[PDB]
């Protein structure tokens, strides 16, 4: 089964719109796809439970038909840290159950997209991060970055954690999170330059409900 | 001379504000202190030249009387990367002058604290960044962290680099950049444990020009 992990330079750069335009890729591409989002804060109320809306985002752009605990075991309603709302609801995150979800998934898909929460360094207990779950795995990473002041110093912050840990940065998507500004292609090169794997596409921005939008066309899979 | 580096977690967390409740915390330490800004972009027209509003807080905040040419020698008007508009002006920032600007201070003052331009990883020409400058100093660095969610992954990746390089982290701030929300206490008991360095002080929400504010009661400086 081919594998990601998907990071972002911060919280709301379009890391679940570039899972989407991933997904969508790789099912043109004629693989039988399934998004994964282990741990999600940020939940609605409905007659079946806890529903986040990234998850129902990676659920519906999924080639195969998945049932909502199989993409997202773990729900919480607060949008604060996991490790923060898991202790408050006496509800652990366990390495063991994430490991168990990726492997179910991977009995009917051939290609897997796992998206974190947050950052990088996103804790999951007082003694375990997202980070050292993905090392464990060793999972490729997908590093998304929105293009706007201040993401050429994430970019690189996150791209050398990752390098540090041993991991496989297997390459960047650009993400436009405002409309055409002054020195779009100047960072553009400069982001081109210092991020060390390859730019897969570079999403437009777009107003209306990106996540439905059909984005597949601008990512360039085969550099993957 | 004691000298210290401000960088911070993300552009706009507060490293001016932090940097001035510094200065204001050695001023009352009895030390005679200098702010040095060597790089700043983002600058007002003003009929002696431009000027940039940080390196004017820097200037007034500093016990000794100092120029502004002194406080910062590269100004430019545009609120971009240093490294873009330094090379659409062709006014080349050289690492040799940023080292002189400090000597020069050295020579009156006794501490001296130099502010960085946007975050760690800021490039000042294509082939040479803003902690590449730092590293060649030997400068023991101060992190400011505003509290915030996204900024447990912020803090720790900055954190991280910093000690990969071979530098001492001096100690952190945190910055109250909102008001009080709901998880202020678990984000500072997390972000506590998890810098390798000990926390300086907190500076609260202050809704009025934070920068003029007495804000040194709020520093610790006898764990720098
Ligand atoms: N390309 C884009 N154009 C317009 N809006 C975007 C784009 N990418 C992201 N956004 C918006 O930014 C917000 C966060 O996007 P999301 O994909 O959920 O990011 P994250 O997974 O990092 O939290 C959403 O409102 C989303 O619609
Ligand atoms: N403690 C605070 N209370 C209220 N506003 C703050 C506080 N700290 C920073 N701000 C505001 O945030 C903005 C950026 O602050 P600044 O110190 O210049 O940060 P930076 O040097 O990182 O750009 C300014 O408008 C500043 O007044």
């Amino acid at each position: 089964s081919k594998r990601y992990f998907v990071t972002g330079t911060d919280t709301e750069v379009g890391k679940t719109v570039a899972s989407c335009a991933l997904l969508q890729a790789a099912k043109a591409a004629g693989y039988r796809t399934a998004g994964y989002k282990p741990v999600a804060s940020g939940s609605e109320k409905t007659p079946e439970g806890l529903r986040n809306s990234d998850a129902l985002a990676l659920q519906r752009n999924s080639s195969l038909q998945l049932d909502y605990a199989t993409v997202n075991p773990y729900t919480f309603a607060e949008p604060t840290s996991p490790h923060i709302i898991s202790a408050q609801e006496g509800r652990p995150i366990e390495s063991l159950v994430m490991s168990a979800g990726l492997r179910a998934l991977e009995q009917q898909a051939d290609w897997v997209l796992v998206e974190g929460a947050g950052g990088w360094f996103t804790p999951l207990s007082d003694t375990f991060t997202f980070a050292d779950w993905v090392t464990q795995e060793q999972l490729p990473v997908i590093l998304v970055v929105g293009v706007k002041l201040g993401c050429i110093n994430h970019a690189m912050l996150t791209a050398q954690v990752i390098q540090h840990a041993g991991l496989t940065l297997a390459g960047w998507v650009a993400n436009d999170v405002t409309p055409p500004g002054k020195r779009h292609a100047e960072y553009m090169t400069t982001l081109t330059r210092m991020i060390p794997a390859p730019l897969l596409g570079e999403i437009p921005w777009l107003a209306e409900n990106p996540e439905n939008a059909a984005t597949g066309k601008y990512i360039n899979l085969a550099l993957l």
